[PDB]
């Protein structure tokens, strides 16, 4: 590789894994639009199995990009709209709070206070409709952004159901193999079990739980091979031969709220680029990125902009990813490890890399 990728990757990494005592690592840089792959350390510490380029990791919330690409999709196969009530999609869905909560609501966490996680306790599909029939909402539809499982959970269930795929198929048939993501998974087949990291918890190995609507919001699990390809796609959708796949990128990558200095696609989370690394760095905090924040609506959305900082932070209980981009500089990076480690360790070596290739 170029000294200069080896040399910024390496005296970054190398004391973010000290300090963080991260057992595994793997790393991929986007430069140019190529990639460059890194690895450190342990996929299974026990078993003594090296990260490679065909480890699996969970993505956790990194996962809320494909979610949103794929309702791209559907807006773009002319499925759904975001303007469409919930109700539309969920006739069931008869409580009078949800008057006015649209498929855009869902999609960007402001359907105005929809909990960060789906509770345990909802099991089946007549739990998980008593769960929304039950909620109340804090605020009015469109006013407060708060981060949740629940919200953009429910938005990947409701998005397939005209295509009367299931929401694993959907995105298997619409998403990772039209883009050649054929290590990508919902659901890790027994063909790739050799492949799969453990995730470190207190010193324990795990994997994440089952849950209602986690493939939706966290149950993605990839290679590093796959997500610079993830990166490649979404740096660069015009290269994207399937026309509905290209607009959904393109409109996961709009600008339908903002709070403060950032910008809420679906999924994707978007800031202007020059970024001012403090605001990435502080604001991926959870102190701040979990926190309900006032929203100023984009009325109508701001088409992807080129010139941005393009991010998104995720997590399991055992394993802590960061994905970020700068389409106009066709430069990215995917940071994927076997530990949850802070956010603003990621984003600060992220900004540390990029801004030195930049
Ligand atoms: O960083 C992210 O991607 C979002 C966080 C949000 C979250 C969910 C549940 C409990 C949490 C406790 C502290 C902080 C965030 C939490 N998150 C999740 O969204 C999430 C889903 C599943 C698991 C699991 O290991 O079963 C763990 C988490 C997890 O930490």
């Amino acid at each position: 590789a170029p000294q200069q990728i080896n040399d910024i990757v390496h005296r970054t990494i190398t004391p973010l894994i000290e300090q963080q005592k991260i057992p595994g690592m793997a790393v991929a840089v986007i430069y140019q639009g190529k990639p460059y792959y890194f690895t450190w350390g342990y996929a299974d510490i026990a078993k003594k199995q090296p990260v490679t380029q065909q480890t699996l990791f969970e993505l956790g919330s990194v996962s809320k990009t494909f979610t949103g690409v794929l309702g791209g999709d559907a807006i773009a196969r002319g499925e759904i709209k975001l303007s469409d009530p919930t109700t539309k999609y969920w006739p069931e869905l008869t409580a009078k709070q949800w008057n006015g909560i649209t498929l855009l609501h869902l999609a960007t966490y402001t359907a105005g206070g929809l909990p960060l996680q789906v509770p345990d306790e909802v099991k089946s599909s007549s739990d998980l409709l008593r769960f929304y029939q039950n909620w109340q909402p804090a605020w009015a539809p469109g006013t407060q952004r708060l981060y949740a499982n629940s919200s953009i959970g429910l938005f990947g269930a409701l998005a397939v159901k005209p295509s009367g795929l299931s929401f694993e198929q959907a995105m298997q048939t619409r998403v990772f193999q039209p883009l050649k993501l054929n290590h990508t998974w919902i659901n890790v087949p027994p063909a790739e079990e050799k492949n799969y990291a453990w995730g470190y918890r207190e010193g324990k190995a795990v994997h994440v739980s089952p849950g209602a609507l986690d493939a939706e919001a966290y149950g993605v699990k990839s290679t590093i091979e796959d997500m610079a390809r993830w990166v490649q796609s979404n740096l660069k959708p015009l290269d994207i031969n399937e026309k509905t796949l290209q607009q959904g990128i393109q409109l996961a990558q709009s600008r339908y709220w903002q709070t403060g200095d950032m910008y809420q696609g679906l999924g994707w989370e978007m800031l202007d680029w020059p970024v001012n690394p403090d605001s990435i760095i502080n604001g991926s905090d959870n102190k701040i990125a979990l926190a309900a924040r006032p929203v100023k609506a984009i009325t109508p959305p701001t088409p992807a902009v080129r010139a941005s900082w393009v991010h998104k932070t995720g997590a399991t209980g055992g394993f802590g990813s960061y994905v970020a981009f700068i389409p106009e500089k066709e430069l990215g990076i995917v940071m994927l490890a076997n530990k949850n480690y802070p956010n603003p360790a990621r984003v600060d070596a992220a900004w540390q890399i990029l801004n030195a290739l930049q």
